[PDB]
């Protein structure tokens, strides 16, 4: 709650392996270049996969390696906040130690070093927490258990398990909308190019009663940009899929709809999946 | 104590990361214990982000023991609605995912393993018991079975893919960091190809270089596919084609393997130098 004051705290949930890091940097980098925006990712991911579009292939150090590496006293703003593309400040939680500690764990202490620290700036205007949604336990439901972010959205494609994923997350932020005043926004489709997607995620979000804050098309530029260690913002400002993700980031920005959702049973989910073959 | 779990049986925990054919290979390979050998085959789904017992149940999903303990009661819960018997007789039982928020996904496999012992669902008699587990995060929570001793004899599934061998390494560490705790050990790594290639070559030395050594190599074969979209594991396919004696050959390895190690992970720069070596 007392994190960037007047910036709006945004989370993407989703799914891995579904481009959702993709698109949270390349949302990030069309706020920063097409209007301006001040901006911060703070990255959840244990793979630490949020930051390297906007820092440029250099894999950043995380806080809790850091951490685990030298303590409490020797971390520095200079260590584990990077600037990139357009000014975006970058930031990585880092995955626990294997065989020990909790991922929810990790970013408690990542988001509370930072503030130690003072990094997150008082004149931010877009702050994102990149978080996996694989599974809604303790550890990666966190932010949403302790409302990390209020503004949450669902990243899912044309996929089984990526509905699931979404419609589980929407569990969690149902379950704590009024403990920690959490809200889902809308979802995001990274289109994996089903026959009838669309209207699988229009149907899929009416039943959560929530929208599709915006459909990303599959694209090649997008794997072009990032061979390239880019977004697609800065790798091409200009090409068809830059003006998506602008769309998106700013359909996300205007967003006043933030609803409880409404989840779908495993039954209507099985239903909405054999609808859509 | 976990060693009372079936005692008789080879206990076996089967980590690895997702989306590489992990509960397939799980699964056929139960199915070519049941099949040919007549073993007495049991398996124990902990994925919660994967179905590691639908292909023995021809494509019907099963109540897990986490979803029926939290939405009806710790009464509820019997060896009738959570254990269900598939092909060849092979007993099925799913863990379940976490309370969204609160629980640990982890510590409810143990939770679902210690309500299965309460109601005697681990029958004596068992020659084979598989705890599908996921090996994506190396967390404490999944660490647990590790820790726990829910098997003393651990498999790594792994393919050619960095990831694959990035997350085979991390579960090496989670063996070793308990292997004096609970006496965890890594019988052997199990590749599943994602090609037709020299990946043999390479998962050779990634078990050199581990301490351990190669299970068995499980080729691509489209032959997998089919029979996953007639909801069958391979066995149940196609007994007699080659695919099936490669699971064949690998249940026998398992079975009587004896092999046990304390793995070495390899560092950082050593991953990188075998991708180096063998191509990104
Ligand atoms: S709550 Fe989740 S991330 Fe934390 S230890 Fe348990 S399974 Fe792992």
């Amino acid at each position: 709650d007392e994190i960037a004051p007047d910036a709006k705290k945004v989370a993407i949930y989703g799914k891995g392996g579904i481009g959702k890091s993709t698109t949270t940097q390349n949302t990030a980098a069309a706020l920063a270049y097409f209007f301006d925006k001040k901006v911060m990712i703070h990255g959840c991911d244990p793979k630490a996969d949020s930051t390297r579009m906007i820092l440029h292939g250099k894999p950043q150090d995380t806080v809790m390696d850091v951490l685990r590496e030298e303590g409490e006293e020797a971390v520095t703003l200079e260590k584990v906040r990077k600037i990139g593309f357009k000014d975006i400040l970058c930031v990585e939680s880092g995955g626990p130690e294997p065989g020990v500690g909790c991922a929810g764990r990790g970013v408690i202490t990542a988001v509370d070093m930072m503030r130690e620290l003072e990094g997150y700036p008082d004149d931010l205007d877009n702050l994102f927490f990149d978080v996996l949604g694989d599974v809604v336990c303790g550890g990666f439901a966190m932010p949403l258990r302790d409302g990390l972010a209020q503004e949450i959205y669902i990243v899912t494609s044309g996929e089984m398990m990526a509905l699931y994923a979404a419609n589980n997350i929407a569990k969690g932020i149902l379950k704590y909308a009024e403990q920690s005043g959490v809200r889902l926004g809308g979802i995001i489709c990274n289109a994996r190019n089903v026959d009838g997607e669309k209207e699988l995620m229009d149907e899929f979000c009416d039943k959560l009663g929530t929208k599709l804050i915006h459909y990303v098309p599959r694209d090649n530029i997008v794997q072009k940009a990032e061979f390239n260690k880019m977004t697609v913002i800065e790798f091409d400002p200009e090409c068809n899929q830059a003006k998506e993700y602008r769309t998106l980031a700013k359909n996300i920005d205007e967003n006043d709809e933030l609803v409880k959702p409404t989840p779908m049973t495993m039954d209507e989910l099985e239903e909405l999946v054999v609808k859509y073959g």
